């Protein structure tokens, strides 16, 4: 569940839909660490594990 892997990172965690709620709401966003990453690229979502 990349919603549970997210929330138990232990260097860098985040809450997954309330992060994709905000980076919906404003055409920018970049959260998470090189290969464990979520962000708005262009006008496209993506998410790295």
């Amino acid at each position: 569940s990349l919603a549970q892997f997210y929330q138990a990172l232990s260097s860098d965690n985040f809450n997954l839909t309330e992060k994709l709620t905000q980076f919906l709401r404003e055409g920018k966003g970049n959260v998470g660490a090189s290969g464990n990453e979520l962000k708005l690229s262009n006008r496209q979502i993506e998410a790295s594990v």
